[PDB]
């Protein structure tokens, strides 16, 4: 089954996903001098004071964080949004080097790790019937540079000691992803997908134009992950990151 290695990794995944070859597939590079400035494009709107996080989970990729979907408790609307999208969950994707593990990039340079918080639209109801739709998913991609720590991070980071394997999981609750956010809401946005399997083109792209900065530290406990489950050989999760994608005559959008 797919991963990030050698046999198994982002170059082999169209065999099983043929829509891995599709037209509006993520990530892509932002390339900042052709990104065209939208004045129409409405301020991103975030609601998470209400957010309710349950669990944090491994689960072979990734590391989830887990919401409470079933109500309006955590949104995002505004931006090139129509409708309220509700936060299901977030997860990372990271390097085994700082100067590599975002998925997006900026004028082709590559940051340490990236943030995505995704959202599902309201008016289908539950995230299997969002997912038959076009518009059934918005993420916000936020990047990770190596600096100083993020304080916001830190809960985050020392739980995952208890979820070093696939599978394990641990109750997490009461944390606060506006401690994630950075000062600035601009953008880029952009139509595009899921970046693993199975690659659905649903997706609303809202990337964040400021990075927040995290420790060394921070980010090594990330590396010290495992993509096998326990007793199996170890293999560090570093490196969950699909390369860019063609832009294929899709237009970004800045909101500056
Ligand atoms: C396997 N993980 C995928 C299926 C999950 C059900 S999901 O649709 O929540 C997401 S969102 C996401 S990303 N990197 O594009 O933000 C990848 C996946
Ligand atoms: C079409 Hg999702
Ligand atoms: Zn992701």
């Amino acid at each position: 089954h797919w991963g990030y290695g050698k046999h198994n990794g982002p170059e082999h995944w169209h065999k099983d996903f043929p829509i891995a070859k599709g037209e509006r597939q993520s990530p892509v590079d932002i390339d900042t001098h052709t990104a065209k400035y939208d004045p129409s494009l409405k301020p991103l709107s975030v609601s998470y004071d209400q957010a309710t996080s349950l669990r944090i989970l491994n689960n072979g990729h990734a590391f989830n964080v887990e919401f409470d979907d079933s109500q309006d408790k955590a949104v995002l609307k505004g931006g090139p949004l129509d409708g309220t999208y509700r936060l299901i969950q977030f997860h990372f994707h990271w390097g085994s080097l700082d100067g590599q593990g975002s998925e997006h990039t900026v004028d082709k340079k590559k940051y340490a790790a990236e943030l995505h918080l995704v959202h599902w639209n309201t008016k289908y109801g539950d995230f299997g019937k969002a997912v038959q739709q076009p518009d059934g998913l918005a993420v916000l991609g936020i990047f990770l540079k190596v600096g100083s720590a993020k304080p916001g991070l830190q809960k985050v980071v020392d739980v995952l000691d208890s979820i070093k394997t696939k599978g394990k999981s641990a109750d997490f609750t009461n944390f606060d992803p506006r401690g994630l956010l950075p000062e600035s809401l601009d953008y880029w946005t952009y139509p595009g997908s899921l970046t693993t399997p199975p690659l659905l083109e649903c997706v609303t792209w809202i990337v964040l134009k400021e990075p927040i900065s995290v420790s060394s530290e921070q980010v090594l406990k990330f590396r010290k992950l495992n993509f096998n489950g326990e007793g199996e050989p170890e293999e560090l999760m570093v490196d969950n990151w699909r390369p860019a994608q063609p832009l294929k005559n899709r237009q970004i959008k800045a909101s500056f």
